[PDB]
């Protein structure tokens, strides 16, 4: 499945997960924010 | 954590609950609304 704000969730800045990777997360609400 | 909506549900009333205090739950999509 896609990465969304959805099927996970946050904890805290990237600095302190050993190994972790840059992608985006995407956001259903916010392509109809109006 | 601050309490959401995303973190919490919803069921009755207030009055059936033994001991329930009044607080504020935040709503996430409330600074999205443009
Ligand atoms: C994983 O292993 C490779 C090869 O030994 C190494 O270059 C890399 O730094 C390791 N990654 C982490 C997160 O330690
Ligand atoms: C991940 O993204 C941040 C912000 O752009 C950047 O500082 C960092 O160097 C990036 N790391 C990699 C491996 O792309
Ligand atoms: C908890 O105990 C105190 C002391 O007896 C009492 O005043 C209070 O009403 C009780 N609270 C609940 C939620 O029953
Ligand atoms: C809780 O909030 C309701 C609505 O403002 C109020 O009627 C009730 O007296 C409050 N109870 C307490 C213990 O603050």
């Amino acid at each position: 499945q896609i990465i969304t704000t959805d099927n996970t969730f946050v904890s805290g800045n990237c600095d302190v997960v050993i190994g972790i990777v840059n992608n985006t997360v995407y956001d259903p609400l916010q392509p109809e924010l109006d």
